[PDB]
């Protein structure tokens, strides 16, 4: 674990981290995607070998020794508030599970059901606190890559309000 585990946040792409293992924002097919998936794609293609996996969970699949954490979160145009916001959680725990099973320090790890998985609603806040709610009880350093100029501010403020 790190000596003294911390959330931190960037905004730079999450295909040029610098963390042990890297958290996909995957789809449940496997398929190369488009933004975050396809950034992902383009740095560890080898990573995608039998990937696929349902939605609400993660699926690690190594590139070489670098662990690629694929994690399926809701499509909100496809689910349901109610449904979405379960497995939203539910993929954020399996992520949990898997960091911890990889025995890594530090991973890095992009907001799930964000962008194209939205519906057409800012999720920064749910998706965040459902991160929190999986990653407080690991001892790895979590290192969070955004893409937006206010999600950075919001998310830092987040951080620094638990302390
Ligand atoms: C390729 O990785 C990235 C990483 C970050 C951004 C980003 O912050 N865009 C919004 C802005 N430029 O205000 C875009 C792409
Ligand atoms: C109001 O609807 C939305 C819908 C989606 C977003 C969003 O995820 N932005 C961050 C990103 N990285 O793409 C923001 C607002
Ligand atoms: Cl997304």
């Amino acid at each position: 674990g790190a000596m003294a585990p911390s959330y931190r946040v960037k905004r730079m792409d999450i295909a040029k981290n610098d963390e042990e293992c890297v958290v996909n924002a995957a789809n449940p097919r496997g398929l190369p995607g488009d933004g975050v998936c396809k950034a992902v794609y383009k740095k560890w293609p080898e990573s995608f070998k039998n990937s696929a996996t349902p939605v609400g969970t993660a699926k690690t699949v190594m590139c070489g020794t670098y662990p690629v954490i694929h994690a399926v979160g809701p499509n909100f145009s496809n689910y349901t508030e109610s449904e979405g916001d379960r497995e939203l959680a539910a993929a954020y725990r399996e992520v949990a599970k898997e960091v911890t099973r990889l025995g890594v320090n530090s991973v890095a790890i992009p907001l799930l059901s964000t962008g194209v998985y939205s519906g057409g609603k800012d999720r920064l806040t749910q998706s965040l606190n459902h991160l929190f709610t999986a990653m407080d009880s690991t001892d790895a350093d979590v290192v969070i890559y955004c893409r937006d100029k206010e999600w950075e501010k919001k998310i830092s403020e987040a951080i620094q309000m638990r302390t």
